[PDB]
DNA sequence: GCAGTGCTCGCAGGTCGTTTTTT
DNA sequence: ACGACCTGCGAGCACTGCTTTTT
């Protein structure tokens, strides 16, 4: 573990650093993820600090997955790391500590869809018909701020989110009460009742914090109030945090991230060192240039740069279309061209502001039968015959799962239907019982019509698999689920139809061998991470071209990148700009994070005129295409200077 | 007309009577009837009444009018006659001028559906709940009231019970039924008699038209009734009502065999006219009847004394089962067909209209020309009756039961969830219904339909009024989009186009509408809609007051002829029944057969019966017949 | 432009009670 | 045996209103 032979010198700086905090900046290609992963590794060899010890906290599973991984091939005793997501550790603590803020066991954990549920029975009677969602979001700004449905109607301006500030913050009111009665949280609750959790119950935090002795929070730019308190929470008992983030690249504002966070660190930490990282390995000098003249415009943010370390490559281009649709057919001419140059389609990507915008390229690409994968922003990912499984999962756990049973109900078709469903839950919110138990008791107090049946079947064939839980293994129990709940059978004809959402439900059961395999472990438990899985993290790249957004774009890099619809309005996006010059940053730090994934090539396209939502306009050009003028050549379809 | 020469001496001073009450009593086939029937032509020819001066109230409009045509034959004059039913009159008194008890223009009458759909509907509300969710057994208890005059406050004073639950109901069912601006029939009568009482200046004013006052079929009468004629009388006492008690089958709807015997303690003056003789039915027959009905102990003392010489025997056969039966019945029409005997002159008779069904194959298979009584309306059918609810909505607008069966068949656009808004609507505002839909975009559609409709009333006659609906309504559409089997259904929604044309060369609109709601089963309206020289299927309950040389009387049975309700409910059941029987065979002139078998099937189950208990009661008055005659 | 949702209006399959009469 | 009834389910229509998303 020598860090000057491992590390670039100004890694092995911050991978030496050892007590006290440290701010890690760490532009794009900047070797982040091995540092960090050294200075763990140092840590533990040369300061003989202890595994139990280090916590590490990223934002996303690929993330964490990546830092375990690499971890276990370089640092000995890396089983006893505790690197998880923000979310994650929350999960962790909370099963564990949940009695001293009023949790039961099993509290269940609702994810984005159950959220939903609730929200819309919390809605009969308040002020504010509409759409439900609308809610989810201004609850989960809410809870990401830390803020109280109390002190969100206390908000100076009443029409921050549609709406005024009690017919907004009842809501939330209510949808607390519900939430709790149910014994549930929802996923910001795992950061926010966990601060709650410390900041009430101190001798909990410090029994963790002999766990946390030494901590890394990564893209410490993206993290938001409450996720800060948290941290703030862990750390104040020894102050030993390492924050590594970049400040050029909080695109989550709207999530509520804060950006004032990383900025106020050293002010935060007044002792402190840092450690700056601008040497960027990943991208082309002429790129990189581009994105650092960009990105100077952003105002008054810490000052970094990007190192060049590769040649200036080939030149950045930007073609303009009449067409959004001649784009689309401009950007296809392009990989096939390349494709022939002798470049793979895994090797090239298509960056868009908002999905809508995949269509019109997708189509295009379908054209000249070009392989396509969208990391689709319009479809779930892997999440809807995943989290329906779990359904089935989490009522056999327990039987008042009734946000579960809502769910799975419909898939497949018991026979049960808005009469019987109403009919059970209306009897059950009357004598204060579980739907399910409603199910089981249709027959023996009276709900009339032989459907009582297929109510008392399904109670019937829940119970089954409640015993099965009790008495076997996690794979098997997702085989024994699957099968009697008969989600194959339908998902066999909308299989044969599909035939995929059946393939990743056997990857799912594969992974739950696989769970098993590692050391530890509950039914409960697996689950608890797969509540978590957004797109079943753990077979090699699909080569296809990839479409995503440019949000979707980040830590992600490609030897080929094409941006597009790089217009005011679209990019620069129209309401960003009734934001002012506060919400233009923002946009500018979207731009740059594209530019900062392109390895060796970049291509910008407009187009002259484009169409949203029906009708077409005269598309205007982006302004931050002004910003770095000079740093780009302009071009015809084919590639010609003009 | 000459009563001496054409009338029993008995018979032609009866008839003779010309003021104040009189009581005419009598067994069946003794001329009470017929001698009624003479009363009217000598007042007219004798007395110098005006026609215009009387009125003859029966059971059927039918009675009435083939009852018209007699006067007639017997005086010109038959044109200013009055006849009709209590309800035929009793509607037409109310309805010609309702201008006081509080009405309003353009009301309407429920129908026994019609009823239950608003007895259906405010039925949930009061504790009742359970196995009275059965909604026909409330309408039930809603109408035997209005029969003896009864309020809802004084239903809630009872000795023994649902009780407040019973009135209640009732109370709720009525301001709702006023709501929609609707006349159950008793009210057709009850509001008759209000009125009268309400306003004793109306009254007199009918009491013109009505100078002498007869009553045929008193045997059944309600004590809603009894007070209207009480009432339609006491100005100046010109009554005569006839009636036999021996037939006084319609105790189930509250007609009471002692409210026609008691007219004698009602008036002092009724001078009792008393009939011992039997024109109709040869003397086997007679025997068999008179032997029969001795059973009914207690009941009053009349006799019979044959005028016809004995004849064929009195016949019984039974079958194995109802087709064995059905085919005997067809057989033996055929050969008295044979015999020279005309369809016109046979008639079958059956204690239930579902006892037709069978029947009616074993003679179409022959084809034997048949005709049905009362079993199941052309003015039943969906095809008419829906188009005659846009005609009650169309002129009434309260009309919330109708909107219900015209908005689905004529598929509007409209909310199943529309629905329960739009009655929230009503629940809310207090309002009739047409109202809260007329003010999502098809309740202009409708509105404009319905408006138009109302308004393109009285600018077009019945006739092609009716085709102004139907085409407008695209109910024709509807029945053309799938009508392959539907075409049988248009066919009659043509025969409704030809029933208003009949009506039409008659002087008799919404007043079409009264007379198929009022309808009796073997009033014309109800006949002809639904060749000349036909067999004729009735029940025995409609047998009454007519004759038929040849009479085949089905389903003599235990469970059936006496009925499982008479039976359950012991004696004075049973009599009834039994008086229901001599009713069947007092309808025979000629011949006479009667029939069970050995095992009928109901509700898909075949099961075993028996000859009733009557057959027991005329021990050797009738001969037991094997399929074709013999033994 | 498209999607996410409202609500219609109809196959489809099972329960049930309907027969004691009439206006 | 039959006609009404009631659910259940799912293919249709036209309604409208919206930037971006991780666990
Ligand atoms: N005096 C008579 N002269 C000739 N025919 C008569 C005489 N009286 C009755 N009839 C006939 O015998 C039958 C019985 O007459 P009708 O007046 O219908 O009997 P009713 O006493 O009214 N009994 P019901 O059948 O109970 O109404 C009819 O055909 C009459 O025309
Ligand atoms: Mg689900
Ligand atoms: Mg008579
Ligand atoms: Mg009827």
């Amino acid at each position: 573990p020598d860090l000057l032979q491992a590390l670039n010198p100004t890694q092995a700086q911050a991978a030496d650093h050892f007590t006290g905090p440290a701010l890690v900046i760490a532009g794009a290609g900047s070797g982040k993820t091995r540092t960090l992963i050294y200075r763990i590794a140092h840590l533990i060899g040369h300061y003989g600090v202890h595994p139990g010890e280090i916590l590490a906290v990223t934002f996303t599973n690929k993330a964490a997955a990546e830092m375990r991984e690499r971890a276990g091939h370089l640092v000995p005793g890396a089983g006893d790391l505790w690197m998880s997501t923000f979310h994650s550790a929350g999960v962790r603590i909370l099963r564990t500590y949940g009695e001293h803020i009023g949790l039961r066991r099993g509290f269940v954990i609702y994810d984005d869809d159950d959220q939903l549920d609730i929200i819309k029975e919390v809605m009969g009677s308040i002020p504010g018909e509409t759409q439900p969602r609308v809610i989810r979001g201004i609850i989960d700004r809410a809870k990401s701020n830390l803020w109280t449905p109390d002190d969100l109607d206390r908000s100076r301006e009443p029409f921050i989110s549609g709406l005024p500030r009690d017919a907004a913050a009842e809501a939330y009111r209510r949808y607390e009460v519900r939430k709790k009665g149910q014994n549930a949280i929802d996923f910001g609750d795992l950061i926010t009742e966990t601060v709650r959790l410390f900041k009430e119950v101190p001798g909990v935090l410090d029994k963790v914090q002999n766990k946390a002795k030494f901590i890394h929070v990564d893209e410490y730019q993206d993290t938001n109030r409450a996720q800060y308190e948290l941290t703030r929470l862990l750390a104040s008992r020894d102050r030993n945090l390492l924050v590594v983030g970049d400040p050029d690249q909080s695109i989550y504002k709207f999530r509520g991230a804060d950006i004032q966070n990383i900025l106020d660190f050293q002010k935060d930490y007044p002792d402190a060192k840092v450690y700056m990282l601008e040497h960027n390995y990943r991208s082309s000098a002429r790129v990189l240039e581009a994105a650092n003249k960009l990105i100077e415009n952003n105002t008054e943010r810490l000052d970094k740069t990007l190192k060049p370390v590769k040649e200036a490559g080939q030149p950045v281009t930007f073609h303009r279309a009449t067409d959004h649709r001649a784009e689309g057919d401009y950007v296809a001419d392009w990989l096939t061209r390349l494709h022939g140059e002798g470049r793979a389609w895994s090797e090239m990507a298509i960056l868009y502001r908002t999905n809508a915008q995949s269509r019109v390229i997708e189509e295009s690409l379908r054209r000249v039968q070009i392989p396509a994968r969208i990391v689709g922003g319009v479809g779930f990912y892997d999440r809807r015959e995943i989290r329906d499984i779990l359904a089935y999962a989490r009522l056999a756990l327990n039987p008042a799962d009734d946000v579960a049973l809502r769910r799975i109900i419909g898939r497949p078709r018991r026979g049960i239907g808005d009469t019987a469903l109403q009919k059970l839950m209306e009897w059950a919110r009357t004598h204060h019982t579980s739907v399910l138990t409603a199910c089981a008791n249709a027959a023996e107090q009276n709900i009339l019509d032989r459907g009582a049946h297929k109510a008392t079947e399904f109670a019937g064939l829940m119970e089954a698999m409640s015993e099965a839980a009790d008495n076997y293994e996690p794979a098997a129990f997702l085989r024994f689920v699957m099968e009697t709940s008969g989600y194959l059978d339908l998902l066999r004809q909308e299989g044969q139809e599909g035939q995929v959402r059946l393939e990743n439900l056997e990857e799912l059961v594969s992974a739950a061998e696989e769970w098993s395999q590692d050391e530890a472990g509950s039914i409960a438990d697996f689950l608890d991470d797969a509540a978590l899985l957004s797109s079943v993290d753990d077979g090699a790249p699909e080569d296809a071209v990839t479409l995503m957004t440019l949000h979707n774009a980040k830590g992600l890099e490609f030897p080929v990148v094409f941006i597009v619809g790089v217009e005011q309005g679209l990019l620069p996006s129209k309401g960003a700009i009734a934001e002012g010059p506060s919400g233009i940053e923002e946009e500018r730090r979207l731009f740059y994070v594209g530019i900062t994934r392109a390895m060796e090539r970049l291509l910008m396209t407009a187009a002259q005129n484009r169409m949203q939502f029906g009708k077409t306009n005269a598309a205007e050009d982006s302004a931050f295409l002004e910003d770095i003028e000079g740093l780009f050549d302009t071009v015809d379809p084919y590639g010609q200077p003009i």
